């Protein structure tokens, strides 16, 4: 309350897009990210629970993955009250001007994590505007408001699978932040969950690659549960 | 015994901060820029430098403030700073009010301006105190607050292995954007975070008062401003209060 946290009243909350890319061209050399599936179904499972409206896609080209980003856009998010988008594929590590990071389609094109933000800013998205923009992405190989307020991402490159002899079993990252949501979004904001996820990751990987989360939101965010 | 209170106890949820005092703090506070530069002389960063001087002293750290430098003695500074023992700390804090600017990078954005109009990169800066360079912080937070343009756009808005560990990078405005300064006020975001540290800091986590300072900041002026971190801290932080 006192404009701490940001209201999710509507039912459903919001949209959530999935961007799952497993199979990727022969030119560009990614290998196959057999195992994502699994991912992309506690992902897609996970978010339905949060109550938005989940619509997944798989195999996705650079091209493609913006045209279907612009399309959320374009969407009238209204009456909702957050707007969702994960991607799952290969990380591009291109250095760039605004923001870091950048995920592979799979043409081997990349698109940075900037352009990928700003197609939700306010002036292209006018309809979220105020509204919580979060953005999810495991990258496994490779009066007025500002305009690029309440935009949240999450950032993970950390390999490893839940079995960790499997490169099949899934992503040891997602399970884990999946595990971590189903017993404390009910009780804890986004950002404590995240942290809680952060920490495990750590435990498991001392030096090895620590998520991190580029932070505009305004308020506390509590997702709606149950 | 409360929540809170459980809360801040749990040593798995919360930097554990029991060391007195909690660390170093470095406030770096560049006003007088050289001719060549064509920068403008950043007039009310003395209010903001001494309120935080204040600030982060009332939050037991070891403050010590180095005013006009050029781009060399800044890193000479941080490199120094790492170069220390934090063996008896639990924290480290580097403060750095200037001009700045877009900077290639690869996971910090953006650049800030020596003395002599040169400039160093947030990401150099933050780095400076990796696991290898400075092993004394190995684990605990470190802490960058970054007061400069984080871009030349000015914003109208709307009608309504080296990596970071540990590594905390509050902005003063987004990526790519304009910071606004009032002469004899100070910057927007100094003046509001030294207030809401103020009201808040002895029971709320960095994060949650960062939020309301983001909050606070996103409803002033004509042009608009949209303070926020890079977060890759593990724990909820709580200060030490007075």
């Amino acid at each position: 309350n006192a404009d701490l946290a940001y209201i999710l009243s509507m039912e459903p909350c919001g949209h959530c897009l999935i961007i799952n890319n497993v199979n990727f061209c022969r030119e560009s050399g990614l290998r196959t990210r057999t195992g994502s599936n699994i991912d992309c179904e506690k992902l897609r499972r996970r978010f339905s629970s949060l109550h938005f409206m989940v619509e997944v896609k798989g195999d996705l080209t650079a091209k493609k993955m913006v045209l279907a980003l612009l399309e959320l856009a374009r969407q009238d998010h209204g009456a909702l009250d957050c707007c969702v988008v994960v991607i799952l594929s290969h990380g591009c590590q291109a250095s760039h001007l605004q923001f870091p990071g950048a995920v592979y389609g799979t043409d081997g094109c990349p698109v940075s994590v900037e352009k990928i933000v700003n197609i939700f800013n306010g002036t292209s998205c006018p309809s979220l505007g105020g509204k919580p923009k979060l953005f999810f992405i495991q990258a496994c190989g490779g009066s007025s408001l500002p305009t690029p307020s309440d935009i949240f991402v999450s950032y993970s490159t950390f390999p490893g699978f839940v079995s960790w002899r499997d490169p099949k079993s899934g992503s040891w990252y997602v399970e884990t932040l999946d595990d971590i949501f189903e017993q404390w979004a009910h009780s804890e904001d986004l950002q404590s969950l995240l942290l809680r996820v952060a920490n495990a990751v750590s435990v498991k990987g001392i030096y090895k690659q620590m998520p991190g989360c580029f932070n505009f939101l305004r308020k506390k965010l509590f997702f709606k549960t149950s």
